[PDB]
C-alpha cells in the first residue's frame, strides 16, 4: 500500500499542477541551459569583491544562471530569502517583488511573481535561478533572483535532515533521501568514486590491463562460497554467478597478456552482516613472473597511493566504529609481515608447533567458543587456521600481511620454495580487525594443479550439504598450454572504502544494499 | 572425455617433466625477477644504435632480461634461432653451444646446454631470456641469449595454425589458444580495453562521476527484455539480474547527483546471434538540465574522440563484414540527423502522413516479410516503428541520429515540446546497420510516468506470453521527490568495440561468449 498517495502533502502538492498549468507554465520542462554549477560559482567568486545588495539590485554585480533544490524559504514581505542545494553544494538567494520575475508568468496574469513564489513553489521544488551576485554583511554569498524557473514540482515534502534509527533503514531503500538530507553520506559516496579511479590509475601506472570476463558461467570457483543460479532459456542451462574473478583471468595469462585486472562484481549467495553484501566489488590482478613478495609490495603500495591522494599525503586514518573504541591506523608501506604461526605466538599467545594436535584441540575448547564439531576431527592445518581466527584476527587493527598458510586453506597456490609442502605462499592483508586482501604466488604446474583439486571436492564430498563441484577441465586445460609463473591479488573494494571512509557497515558504501522485504 | 591427456604429444611432452627435474630443473620455478616487456625493449633500442652479432659475442651491446612463450624454433648446428611471444609483441633469439647456459643445469650434468635446449625444451614452453641486443645483416632485432631459464613446461603444442569451422568455434570456448595463435584476436582485445579506458576520460572530462549499481534486485525494468532469475538464500527471495541501468541511476539524480554515469554488466534472457549475446557491456549516463539534443551532441562526441584516439586523429573506419561488402564509415561529428518519419521517407520511400493507417498496414503486407498477426491491429505509432524496422535500418550505414519515436516505442520519454503527444523526445543512433545508442528528455512527471506504465500493463495483459509485471512503487516515490529535468543514454559498448575494430560478430569482441553445449 502506497501510502503517500493520501498524505495532505501530496494532495495538496499535486493539486497546484493544474493551477501552475492553467497559468502556462510547463512544470516540468525540458531543460535549463547554459547553468553553471553552484560550487563552480563559489569556486569563481567567493575570493572576489563583489557588491552588497544594492549593487545586485543595480545590476552591477556578475549576473550567473544555476539550478537547484529549494531546501529552505523565508516570506519577509515584498523580500523572500531561500537556500539552493545544487550536487553537494549550496547558495543563498533572495526574491523581491519588484525586482523577480516567474519565467511563464504573464504580466496580466491574476498572481504576482512574488506571490507566485510563496504560494504555488514548496521546498522540494527544483528551481532555475538567473541573477545577480552580492555578499551579506556577514559573508554570505548570496544571488539576488532576476528571474525564477520552475524545473521540477516535486509532490511530497523534502526527507526529515535528521534521520532516527527507523528514517535511516529505509532511507538505504529510499537513498535519495539519504543524498538530499546528509552531507556526510554525500561525501560517502562522492570518496568511494575518487577510491575506484585511482585504483584503475595505480594499476594502469603499474602496466596492468584491464579485462572483463564473464558474470554467467557454466562453471565457479576460485573461492570457497555458495553461488547464485540462474536459467538461460536461449540453451535451457543453468549458469552460475561467478564467486571471483581468479579462473578467467588465470586464462588470460596462458593466452599471454602478461599483467592483467578486472574491477567486477561477484556474488556470493551467504549471509548478510556489517562486512557483508550479497553481491559486492572486487578488483583481482595477475602479474606474470611476479611471486606472492612481490605482490605484496604491490598491494600496500597501491593502499598507501590511495590514502595520502585521499588525505593530503598523509598516511593516517581515523575509524571511529571498533567496538574497541576510535582507532587511528597507519597505511605507510611497508607494513607489518608475520606467518600465520607468528601472528599465533604473538597475539593469540600460542606457539603452534610446541603443541601436539591433540593439545591444539584443547586450546580450542578452553580458550574459543567453537563447538566441538568443529575442531574434534580436524586437520593439523585447519586447527591452526582455525586458532588464527579466533585468537588473532580481531586484533590485526593496523595493516598486516599475514603469510605462509596451510595448504588446506587454497588448491590454487605454490607451496613454500623451501620444500615446506605443508604451508603455501599465500598472504592474506588485514586492517582493523577485517579481511582486506588475498594473494597467491599462483599455482601452474597442472599436475599437482589437478591433484589438488581432487582432494579438495573428495574433502568438501565429506561433507553431505556442500553443493557437488566438477573439476574445471577447461581450466587444467589451459594450464596445461602453459601459465607463465605469476603472483595474483584480490581486494574487497567495499571494505577497504570502508575503511577510508569512516563507514559502520557495508551498506554505508552501497548506494543500494541488499535489504529485507 | 578429455582427449588431450591421451594424445602423444601429451605423452612426450610429460616425461620430459622427470628428465629436466632429475637435472636439477625446476619446470614451475616461482618468479622471474627484474623483467621488461619485450615491447619496451623494442620501444628502446628498435629505433637506436646497436651493434652485429659479434658485439654482441664481446658482450659489449645493451644486456636485456625478458620472458616470453617459444613460438618458433630451428637448429643450425652450433646456433639455434627462435621466436619469443610477450604479450602481442614478438624478439628473435639465438641460443649459441658456447655462448649460452640453461639457468641450474650443471657442468656435470650428462647434457650439453644446447642440446638441452633443443631435446628438453618444445614450441609453447614459457622461458626467462638473458642477453644482448644485436641486428642481424637484414635488421632485426635479435638477443644473444647469455641465459635461458625455463619458466613453464608446455604439456600441450601450440596451436594448429589451420583453421577451420571446428577449430575456430572451440577457440571461442579456449580463448587462450586463439589469443596464443591469432595477432588479430590479440589486438582486438588491446583495443577493446583502449576503448572503455578512453570513454572514461571522456566521461571524466565532462564532469560526469562513475558509480555502481546493484545487478542484483527484486524488480527489473527500463528496457523490453526477459530478465534472468535466481535465488537469495539469506532471504529464500527470488531476484531478478538487472536487464539496464536506468533506475538506479534516476534514483541518483533524485538524489542530487548532477551527472552520473555507469559502465556495467546487464543481462537480458534472449537469443544469441551476431549482435547480441545474454550478458553484454552497457554505458547508460545522465547529465541533470540536459535534453535529447544536448545529449546528441554528447553520444557523437564521445565516440568521434574514441575513433581519433584510436585512429591517429583520422574519423573513418573500414568495416568489412556486411553483406553489402566493405563499407567506410565516417564517424565525424555532427552526425546525420533525421526523425523516424523522414527515415521511412528517405530511405523507406514512405511518406508515412499521406497515408491512413490501413494504407500503412498494406504497405507492411506487400513490401516486407512481417506475420500479418504484428501488424493487422497495430496502432499507427507500432506502425510506423514496423516500418522503420523493417524499411530503413538495414539501410543505415554511415551514423545517424533517428529522432521522436512514436510514444508506444518507451514509457520513459517525455513527449515532443511542439506538444505532438504521439511522439517522445527520443533518438536511437545507428551505424553499420546496427543500434548503437538509445537516448531521451528522460520523463520526471510522476503522474504521466504512471499513467504510461500502467497503459504498458494494460497492454502485456493481452499477451499471454509476458507475466505481469508489477509498477516500480518506490521509483515513482523518487520521481515524487523531483527528478530534475534530464539528459540519458545508454551504449552497447560491445557493438561499438566491434564496429571499432572490423569484429564480425560479438563473440569477437568478448573473452569467453556464451556457447552451446
Ligand atoms: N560478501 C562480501 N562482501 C564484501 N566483501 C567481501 C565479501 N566476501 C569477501 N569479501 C572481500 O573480498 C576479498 C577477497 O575474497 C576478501 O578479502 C574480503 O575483503
Ligand atoms: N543482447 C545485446 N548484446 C549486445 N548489445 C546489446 C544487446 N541488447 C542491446 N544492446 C545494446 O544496448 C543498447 C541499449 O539498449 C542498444 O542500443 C544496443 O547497442
Ligand atoms: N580469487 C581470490 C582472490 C585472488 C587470490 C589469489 N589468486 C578470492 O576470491 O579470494
Ligand atoms: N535503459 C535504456 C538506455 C537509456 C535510455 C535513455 N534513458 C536501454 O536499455 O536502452
Ligand atoms: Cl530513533
Ligand atoms: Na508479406
Ligand atoms: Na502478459
Amino acid at each position: 500500500e502506497v501510502e503517500y498517495l493520501q498524505h495532505e502533502d501530496y494532495l495538496y502538492r499535486t493539486s497546484k499542477l493544474k493551477e501552475i498549468r492553467d497559468l502556462g507554465i510547463n512544470p516540468y520542462p525540458y531543460q535549463y541551459t547554459d547553468c553553471l554549477e553552484v560550487q563552480e560559482i563559489r569556486n569563481q567568486f567567493v575570493d572576489n569583491e563583489l557588491g552588497d545588495s544594492e549593487a545586485a539590485f543595480r545590476k552591477e554585480t556578475p549576473k550567473v544562471r544555476f539550478a537547484g533544490r529549494l531546501v529552505l524559504f523565508r516570506s519577509m514581505g515584498k523580500n523572500a530569502f531561500g537556500q539552493i542545494l545544487d550536487n553537494d553544494a549550496k547558495i543563498q538567494v533572495m526574491f523581491n517583488r519588484d525586482f523577480s520575475a516567474v519565467a511563464g508568468l504573464a504580466a496580466d496574469a491574476g498572481i504576482s511573481p512574488i506571490k507566485f513564489i510563496e504560494k504555488k513553489l514548496d521546498l522540494g521544488d527544483i528551481l532555475g535561478l538567473e541573477g545577480y551576485l552580492f555578499f551579506t554583511h556577514s559573508g554570505e554569498l548570496t544571488v539576488l533572483v532576476e528571474t525564477v524557473t520552475l524545473l521540477c514540482k516535486s509532490l511530497i515534502s523534502l526527507p526529515d535532515k535528521h534521520a532516527g534509527l527507523a528514517d535511516k533503514e529505509i532511507r538505504y531503500r529510499k537513498r535519495w533521501a539519504d543524498l538530499i538530507s546528509s552531507e556526510d553520506v554525500r561525501k560517502t559516496f562522492l570518496t568511494r568514486s575518487r577510491i575506484l579511479k585511482l585504483i584503475r590509475e595505480y594499476m594502469d601506472q603499474q602496466s596492468f590491463l584491464e579485462v572483463e570476463t564473464p558474470i554467467l558461467q557454466t562453471v565457479y570457483g576460485g573461492a570457497e562460497a555458495t553461488p547464485f543460479v540462474t536459467t538461460l532459456q536461449a540453451l535451457h542451462a543453468e549458469m552460475f554467478l561467478r564467486i571471483s574473478l581468479e579462473i578467467a583471468l588465470k586464462k588470460l595469462l596462458v593466452g599471454g597478456m602478461s599483467r592483467v585486472y578486472e574491477i567486477g562484481k561477484v556474488f556470493r549467495n551467504e549471509g548478510i552482516d556489517r562486512t557483508h553484501n550479497p553481491e559486492f566489488t572486487m578488483i583481482e590482478a595477475y602479474a606474470a613472473y611476479w611471486d606472492y613478495n612481490d605482490v605484496m609490495k604491490c598491494v600496500e603500495n597501491l593502499v598507501e597511493y590511495i590514502v595520502r591522494a585521499l588525505n593530503n599525503g598523509e598516511t593516517q586514518v581515523q575509524y571511529s566504529h571498533l567496538k574497541s573504541g576510535p582507532q587511528v591506523v597507519d597505511f605507510k608501506a611497508p607494513w607489518i609481515r608475520m606467518t600465520m604461526k607468528e601472528s599465533i605466538s604473538v597475539y593469540g599467545g600460542v606457539d603452534v608447533d610446541l603443541h601436539a594436535d591433540h593439545e591444539l584441540r584443547k586450546i580450542l575448547e578452553t580458550q574459543t567458543s567453537l563447538p566441538e564439531k568443529t575442531y574434534v576431527h580436524a586437520s593439523r592445518g585447519e586447527l591452526i587456521a582455525l586458532l588464527f581466527d579466533e585468537l588473532v584476527c580481531d586484533k590485526l587493527i593496523a595493516p598486516h600481511h599475514i603469510t605462509d598458510h596451510p595448504l588446506e586453506t587454497t588448491p590454487l597456490c605454490k607451496t613454500l620454495r623451501s620444500g615446506d609442502e605443508t604451508l603455501v605462499e599465500r598472504f592474506e592483508s588485514f586492517c582493523l580487525g577485517k579481511e582486506l586482501c588475498n594473494a597467491y604466488s599462483e599455482l601452474n604446474d597442472p599436475l599437482q594443479q589437478r591433484k589438488l583439486l581432487e582432494e579438495q571436492m573428495r574433502k568438501k564430498a565429506l561433507n553431505p550439504d556442500s553443493e557437488y563441484h566438477p573439476i574445471d577441465e577447461e581450466f587444467l586445460e589451459a594450464l596445461c598450454q602453459g601459465m607463465p609463473p605469476a603472483g595474483g591479488f584480490g581486494i574487497g573494494i567495499d571494505r577497504l572504502v570502508m575503511m577510508l571512509t569512516d563507514a559502520a557497515s557495508i551498506r554505508d558504501v552501497l548506494f543500494f544494499p541488499v535489504m529485507r522485504r
